[PDB]
């Protein structure tokens, strides 16, 4: 009844919370005229530029 549905729903709702900061995190933006090295803890910086726009 009420009682399943609403608290999957409350898991969902805290999880919608944390799924959209990740995504949020996930972008980010570069304005016109700079360019972004992308540089991996793991890896290192790696070769490619990324030019402007969102990524």
């Amino acid at each position: 009844m009420a009682a399943k549905v609403f608290e999957s729903i409350g898991k969902f709702g805290l999880a919608l919370a944390v799924a959209g900061g990740v995504v949020n995190s996930a972008l980010y933006n570069v304005d016109a005229g700079h360019r972004a090295v992308i540089f991996d803890r793991f890896r290192g910086v790696q070769d490619i530029v990324v030019g402007e726009g969102t990524h």
